[PDB]
């Protein structure tokens, strides 16, 4: 398991938070030194929870599918929550067993179901440390009218910090501040599974993609990517998405 206090919480210790959530993944190969996951994995090896503790020390345990850096649910004391999914359900039968209740939400963890369940798009949600402990007291004191919006929340601070070292270090950045994402977060968020594709065939194709990226960069510019020279390639994405689960 991983751990993350946010009690006395420093820029260093979430750093260091995101480091062992990405060394607790499973990679058989490098690409050009960036971890490829895996493509299949049984059950009982194929979930890692994650305790989150806020500054008041309520806790809730997430569980996430290692082939893809996906949250599946959570438990907060005796009730264990799951997203309206395939792959989550599947992911009961393996964590949080010994929960009393079970309570399957009515979306499943896409961003176009949470925005629209949340009544707010990405770039307008506060991320940060103490967005971090807001999340984990939503979700711990569990409404469902808030939980949409914590789980994005939840989602950008852990998943999506492990996929991307510059999401990381925006998130890292604020800790007794919050900040909304820029469009070069978003773009990043959107572009992860095309930008491993695209690393996956670079390999076989001399380091140049098949088919370009366009990321939008700090500057707000829509950038075409083709090749695995460029920064977010050699100096940014973390985790490669298997091409066997992209479809």
């Amino acid at each position: 398991d991983v751990s993350f206090r946010l009690s006395g919480a420093t820029s260093s210790s979430y750093g260091v938070f995101i480091s062992n959530l990405r060394k607790a993944l499973p990679n058989e190969r490098k690409l050009y030194d960036i971890p490829l996951l895996r493509s299949s994995l049984p059950g009982s090896q194929r979930y890692a929870l994650i305790h989150l503790t806020n500054y008041a020390d309520e806790t809730i345990s997430v569980a996430i599918d290692v082939t893809n850096v996906y949250i599946m649910g959570y438990r907060a004391g005796d009730t264990s929550y799951f997203f309206n999914e395939a792959s989550a359900t599947e992911a009961a039968k393996y964590v949080f067993k010994d929960a009393m209740r079970k309570v399957t939400l009515p979306y499943s963890g896409n961003y176009e179901r949470l925005q629209t369940a949340a009544g707010k798009i990405r770039e307008n949600i506060p991320l940060g440390l103490p967005a971090l402990d807001s999340a984990i007291t939503t979700l711990f004191y569990y409404n469902a009218n808030s939980a949409a919006s914590a789980l994005m929340v939840l989602i950008q601070s852990t998943s999506e910090a492990a996929r991307y070292k510059f999401i990381e270090q925006q998130i890292g950045k604020r800790v007794d501040k919050t900040f909304l994402p820029s469009l070069a977060i978003i773009s990043l968020e959107n572009s992860w599974s095309a930008l491993s594709k695209q690393i996956q065939i670079a390999s076989t194709n001399n380091g140049q993609f098949e088919s370009p990226v366009v990321l939008i960069n700090a500057q707000n510019q829509r950038v075409t990517i083709t090749n695995v020279d460029a920064g977010v390639v050699t100096s940014n994405i973390a985790l490669l998405l298997n091409r066997n689960n992209m479809a």
